[PDB]
């Protein structure tokens, strides 16, 4: 190849080896040249052994506020924890069985340890988290989503909407609710159309061609169906209305049978590429105020109308 | 009310744990009520009852260092061989040797004669259990399923359609011993909807319409089946009758369900469960003793685009 | 063979020709180099022998509220417990006679191994268990009846009732009940036609052929029939009816003289196959509320209008 | 033959019309039916060939 690439490999987790063979030779030296030094060995292992202890209720401590919006209780328990924690008990407990100036002393040390923070990550630990969790798809679809549409699309709606509400009372009548409505389901649906997802969504007509030049043969046109929308005997009320891309591609990535895609983390990528996507829009100046993105879940009772007052909802806020 | 009466066996609430643990504590507090040298025969005895899982362990082992090689091919054996929460019998096993070996002959003894005797046998109720538990065992209901509608109406009227087929066009009398349909069944899961794009040695000769109509849920009969000819090397040509199976494409579609939940590796376990359970079917039937023959193969790692033409061609020869 | 398959067999079962051999090498090597040792070796038989009624007591704890349902009394008894038990029994009897510490203690040994439940099944024995079901074809039947069948005839069934609706008033006015009514009788008999089997079902005609087409040349036409029944002097109710393939199945595998499958059991493959259809059917999105299983004993009192009248029933449960 | 995919009316000047083409003459044997031709009428009406 003209182009000598150079692109690294991934590493061999081959440092289990080196500590092993090292650990050998250590016992190689001290056999060469005795039960209470054994005794002691395994004192002082259980000696540092109980800051996991320490650290998860600090940890408990820190996440009993979150408990409520993550776990809603024994997995708060079990997930402040490794789940080989009962060995450093068992170990701390024959210690004190063997036997506490040394135990308080260790407590303290480890506190301190802990409290100053001086055991943090290199850069080859970092390295390999970032490279060995491939599912992580939810900042690149909440980034790829942004640029790719919401920045190129977005700016040219009022002026495209202005035109419409010259001929239209209706349009003029309704002026603050001229954004674009984003649905997106904590789930992965998606209503082919969303006359069909709900009986109160009456689809009206297509907004005009959006026209891009690209080299002067590749043109790229843009399409936003208009709808309206029935309340009670109140008025009509419309809207554009349309999915989100990267929820379908979770969902058609979940079915792939390479993908090892299951449904519980499924929902945890839904979540964290909503608030991604809120968090990064909220800091656009470009669509400062040319959006609305509305989150749900489907209730477990299935009302027939329950979508549309989520609509409703979200566009009475506005007024 | 309700015109019927129907008592459904929901399943069970897992009530027993909480027997025990309360047993359990009545134990406790009766051994409260009314000592530290107890707790080192507690041990031994603990220690002697765990040893009887290693024991199985080590029969189980001995069992399948045969099937090693067929299934798991030398650690998987010794993993799947012993259950993974076995450390703390060697844990027990240790300590008893250290606090003491009579007493540990005759344990082992008393433990390993219970494993020979096969006394301890799963009653009613756990085996009531095991089958309704596991949701995913669906090559015996498949196997079965497809024997009965498909492979037990068409097979034996086999003869007399390629009777037909031969009155159209008779080159084909010249191969008489091979009037048999062929199924091919891929330990995988893909399905060329079109045969003739799989291989490029797979040419149709004869597919007449045909409609399968099904009426309230009754499936007619099949009339017709379609001829194709493989092209062999530059001598000559032979014609063949293929299909696939129908319970490939349930297992597809299930895997690719989303509310299934169903893997790959179950998925490639339950097709070889299906081929085996229907190839064991098959060789045991009267009305399919010599009209059928079933194809297996594993896509091969390396890329061939002329293998499964081949494949058939080996055994075309064999079946001549 | 130009792919050299590699199939599993089904275990030998040589482990306990292992068992024996042991049993031999055991006894050789303690005869090498004694009533009392032979009795105490008994007593710890006894000993671990005694954690089965455990069990068995725990168990039918657990199985008195299920045994109404599954059970209706001396079956309950004989199912919790193994049926080689008054082995135990004789066991602890002769300890007891050649003699209490030693009894509490092996007790609360067997409960607490009962309760932490240590001793669970590796894979061997758990694909042993799974090989050798060859009857347990209800979860089988369930899907692949499911897949074939439901998920593709079931979301055409509205639209096709539609056109036939918009000239029929009587479709019109008889609008919440357009499922299909899968009819699953616990037993297996599958009558040819509704006619006959009640004298209240009139068919009525069949409804336009659904077209699927596949290559061009292959078609997969569908046809169902629409019934109407005679209520009580009130008017008549039209609905679509068809039985379980599926028990047809299990009822064509029950003649095979290969199959030896008997009918106590069969019962129980009908039962388990409408609760996995249920199952499976119950957390479907596709057909939401396309469908309606009924599912029913027949009497013993062969009374002429009992099937019609459990259709009334289910019938007028969506009005 | 691709230049035959015409449609034969057969027209005899007489007026006797056999049931089948089959018993009529001995060198005449069916082969199958042609897929249907499907015509829409109304949604309800079909008219198929």
């Amino acid at each position: 190849s003209p182009a000598r690439l150079l692109i690294p490999e991934p590493r061999a987790g081959r440092a289990r080896h080196a500590a092993c063979v090292l650990l050998a030779v250590c016992f190689v030296v001290l056999f060469l040249s005795l039960a209470p030094i054994t005794r002691r060995v395994c004192t002082q292992l259980a000696a540092l052994q109980l800051g996991v202890l320490l650290k998860g209720c600090c940890c408990l401590a820190e996440e009993i506020f979150h408990l409520h919006s993550r776990h809603h209780l024994w997995q708060v328990l079990c997930s402040c924890f490794p789940p080989r924690w009962h060995l450093a008990l068992l170990l701390v407990g024959g210690s004190a069985y063997l036997d506490r100036l040394a135990l308080t002393l260790s407590c303290l040390c480890q506190l301190l340890v802990l409290a100053l923070g001086l055991q943090k990550l290199s850069a080859v630990e970092v390295s390999e988290l970032t490279e060995s969790s491939k599912k992580n798809v939810a900042h690149g679809l909440a980034w790829s989503y942004y640029i790719g549409y919401l920045k190129v699309v977005l700016p040219r709606l009022k002026e495209c909407m202005e035109e419409i509400s010259r001929t239209n009372p209706m349009l003029r009548a309704h002026r603050d609710t001229w954004k674009l409505h984003i649905l997106v389901p904590l789930g992965c649906d998606i209503w082919d159309d969303l006359e069909k997802a709900d009986s109160n969504i009456q689809y009206l007509a297509d907004l005009p061609e959006t026209i891009l030049t690209r080299a002067g043969i590749k043109r790229r046109v843009y399409k936003h169906s208009l709808y309206v929308i029935r309340d009670k005997d109140n008025k009509l009320r419309p809207c554009v209305l349309e999915f989100a891309s990267p929820l379908q591609t979770l969902c058609a990535m979940s079915q792939d049978d390479c993908a090892a895609f299951s449904r519980e983390q499924r929902l945890e990528q839904a979540r964290l590429f909503y608030r991604s996507l809120r968090d990064i829009l909220g800091s656009s100046k470009e669509c400062a105020g040319l959006y609305r993105l509305i989150a749900y879940e489907e209730p477990a009772e299935p009302e027939s109308h329950f979508l549309s007052g989520l609509i409703l909802w979200h566009l009475q806020q506005q007024q």
